[PDB]
């Protein structure tokens, strides 16, 4: 076993008294007059990863080697406390004192649960002296110099009598397990290693190997094939996205037609979050992070983004393999018929008929041609887009109305998917170009 927390801390003098500032108390006010209070545990967590993040890339920076940076919990049943600290780069005093801002998050989450919160905090830079920080909630906090200190941080939360299952080593570890798995920094629960996983979305899409999407799919998916398509989309604007998205080998099953994790800086905000794709894409699987993370405006935002990405990405796939599009299309392709009937806007109803690949009378049998191909061909005079609806191609070719047209060039769609009637009813136009059906 490995644990750093212990009591070494001592202070010689007495404490200096300040007050709150008055929206502080007022928070502190709402916060003891109010829930979900296991998440006090992975906001902790997270701020002490982002000290030792800044803790790493300082000494990075300069050419000074690096320490043990390390995370660790321990639970005290006996006095009903626990207790967070880490190896990083710690708090002056003026921090400590210049206390929504992330001190801010750990701040209202910790008095959530506490009766009273007791802190050690020293930082790394040379000289740092050692500080007690002390606060019951009320109007007023304590500080003085503390010997002792180690470096970095240690928060004690000495819990509320209705809170003492945070002081059950079992309750923290599934509390830990459920949203803070994918933490960066090695993460010791009184003494014993967590077992935590590699954020993989976190990477620059080109250093992720297929062999770790292969893992990392199977894992997210619960699932025993590969991923036939992975998209790794990582970008900063207008939205921060860090997400992987998958599509199975298989063919989608009755499971599939009746989804995603959602994570704040590999934090889990849902393990299947609601709305975070259109409902036609839930055949995806995978992981969206987004830093803007609190239904909402933001979700529907984030949403649109990633159905415009995923669309054009699939797009882009017809491409690069047009005979793996095909299949994907034939395995996959009830769902964007689904998606284009369920729209409400006709621009996004255009968009997903971007997918929509048919035969046509112009190409060989079997060759699919795409909507916008179609158009590209299409000769002037004729402003329309014209298809048939068949059990298969030779009944199509062998229509009367179609083989009257062949006569005058029009290019002719044929469409063998029993729900492409519909799907062409609804879509209606695209382009600009009305959508026609030769036979009523
Ligand atoms: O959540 C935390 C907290 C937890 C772990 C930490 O390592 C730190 C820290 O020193 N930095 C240093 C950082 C430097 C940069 C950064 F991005 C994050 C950092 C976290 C803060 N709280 C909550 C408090 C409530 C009252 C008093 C406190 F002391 C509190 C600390
Ligand atoms: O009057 C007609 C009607 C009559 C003759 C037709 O050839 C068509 C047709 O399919 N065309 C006519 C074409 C003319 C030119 C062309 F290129 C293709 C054509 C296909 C429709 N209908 C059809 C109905 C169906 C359901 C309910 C109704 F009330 C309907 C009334």
């Amino acid at each position: 076993l490995h644990s750093i927390i212990s009591s070494t801390e001592s202070v010689q003098g007495s404490t200096s008294k300040h007050e709150f500032q008055a929206e502080t108390k007022k928070l502190l006010d709402i916060v003891a007059r109010s829930s979900e209070k296991e998440v006090f545990i992975r906001e902790l967590i997270s701020n002490a990863s982002d000290a030792l993040e800044k803790l790493r890339h300082k000494l990075v920076s300069d050419g000074q080697a690096l320490p043990e940076m390390e995370i660790h919990l321990q639970t005290n049943a006996e006095k009903g406390t626990i207790t967070i600290q880490d190896t990083g780069i710690g708090m002056t005093q003026e921090e400590l004192v210049s206390n929504i801002g992330q001190f801010g998050v750990g701040f209202y989450s910790a008095f959530m649960v506490a009766d009273r919160v007791e802190v050690y905090s020293r930082s790394a830079a040379p000289g740092s002296l050692g500080y007690q920080w002390l606060s019951d909630g009320s109007g007023v906090f304590e500080i003085a110099e503390a010997s002792g200190v180690r470096t970095g941080t240690k928060i004690i939360i000495h819990l509320k009598s209705d809170c003492k299952e945070f002081s059950s080593e079992a309750r923290v570890r599934d509390v830990v397990t459920k949203y803070s798995n994918f933490v960066s920094f090695p993460l010791y629960l009184n003494g014993r290693r967590m077992n935590t996983l590699q954020a993989i979305w976190m990477m620059d899409p080109k250093d992720v190997r297929e062999w770790q999407h292969e893992e990392f799919y199977r894992y997210v998916a619960q699932a025993h094939d590969k991923p036939r398509y992975t998209l790794h989309y990582k970008t900063d604007a207008p939205l921060n996205i860090r997400s992987i998205f998958y599509v199975p080998d298989m063919k989608p099953s009755m499971f599939d037609v009746s989804s995603v994790a959602l994570y704040s800086r590999k934090v889990l905000i849902q393990t299947k979050a609601t709305d975070i794709l259109p409902k036609w894409l839930r055949f995806i699987r995978g992981v969206v992070d987004s830093e803007d993370i609190p239904e909402s405006a933001l979700i529907r935002k984030l949403r649109d983004v990633l159905q415009q990405r995923l669309i054009k990405f699939f797009i882009d796939q017809s491409k690069k393999d047009a005979e793996k599009y095909a299949k994907f299309f034939e395995d996959y392709g009830l769902f964007m018929r689904e998606g284009i009937v369920t729209a409400t806007e006709q621009e996004v109803k255009e968009d997903i008929a971007k997918l929509l690949r048919y035969e046509s009378s112009a190409l060989p049998s079997g060759q699919l041609t795409s909507l916008s191909e179609y158009a590209s061909r299409m000769r002037a005079g004729t402003r329309n887009i014209y298809y048939l609806c068949a059990p298969n191609r030779h009944l199509a070719e062998h229509s009367p109305y179609y083989e009257a047209m062949k006569k005058k060039d029009t290019e002719v769609l044929f469409c063998f998917e029993q729900f492409d009637e519909l799907t062409l009813l609804h879509l209606r136009e695209f382009d600009k170009k009305k959508l026609i059906s030769v036979e009523t």
